[PDB]
């Protein structure tokens, strides 16, 4: 088997159905302990969590689902009707990402799009019912945050107050993102220094709020 099944096989062995904090505990154990995956961790977990509750967010989008752990984090902590919406262009990762959902009780409120960002960003309006986002999370490969961030302003995606979290800014980096959303007027930047998932690395997360043309 691979990596990724034997993740969701300890979830399903060890965590506690329908307790999302369960199957968060359970990935960490399991990845700490074991084999490092490329989870956002729970260092900077606890920082998502911070600003997810800061700005109590309707409608997320995700770039990159992987196992779902990131998916698990921050859909256990958006109010009733709220939604999330999860880009994954690996079928086997999505797969396993929509196991993950059921096991923590939270398929109702995850949304999973099964294909590559940049052909299912401009389906987003008409096919997924969506004005615009309140919070987007940038996770996937490192060279689509920029080209990706210019695509959801294309397709007015993007509202003066959207939330940008982008995760692995410095390790293993994002260069071009981090140096267009710091220098334009477009977005107000805050950065959260934290620490590489599993790990003593540095780390940290961009926050970059949209204000406009
Ligand atoms: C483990 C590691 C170590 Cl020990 C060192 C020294 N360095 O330099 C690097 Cl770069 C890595 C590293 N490899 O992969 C990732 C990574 C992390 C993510 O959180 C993520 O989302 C994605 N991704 O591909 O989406 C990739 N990090
Ligand atoms: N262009 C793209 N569109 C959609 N998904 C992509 C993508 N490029 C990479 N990905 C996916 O993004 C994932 C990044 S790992 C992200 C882990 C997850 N956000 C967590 O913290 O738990 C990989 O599984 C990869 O398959
Ligand atoms: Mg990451």
């Amino acid at each position: 088997d691979t990596k990724e099944q034997r993740i969701l096989r300890y979830v399903q062995q060890n965590a506690k159905p329908g307790d999302p904090q369960s199957v968060l505990e359970a990935i960490d154990t399991y990845c700490t302990q074991k084999e490092w995956a490329m989870n956002v961790g729970d260092a900077k977990g606890q920082i998502m969590d911070a600003v997810i509750r800061e700005y109590s967010p309707s409608l997320v989008l995700e770039l990159g689902a992987y196992c779902g752990y990131s998916a698990v984090r921050m859909a256990r902590l958006l109010q009733p009707g709220a939604r999330l919406l999860t880009m994954e262009m690996n079928p086997d990762y999505a797969a396993i990402t929509q196991q993950m959902l059921n096991f923590a009780g939270l398929q109702d409120k995850v949304t999973i799009l099964n294909g590559a960002s940049q052909d299912l960003i401009p389906q987003l309006k008409k096919k997924y019912d969506v004005d615009t986002l309140d919070m987007v999370f940038l996770d996937h490969w490192k060279d689509r945050y920029l080209p990706d961030t210019l695509l959801l302003e294309k397709c007015g995606l993007l509202r003066k107050g959207t939330v940008l979290l982008a995760d692995n800014v410095i390790v293993p980096g994002t260069p071009d993102f981090l140096a267009y959303v710091r220098g334009s007027s477009s977005f107000e930047c805050t950065h959260y220094s934290s620490y590489l998932e599993y790990m003593k690395v540095v780390d940290g997360l961009e926050k970059a709020i949209y204000q406009g043309p």
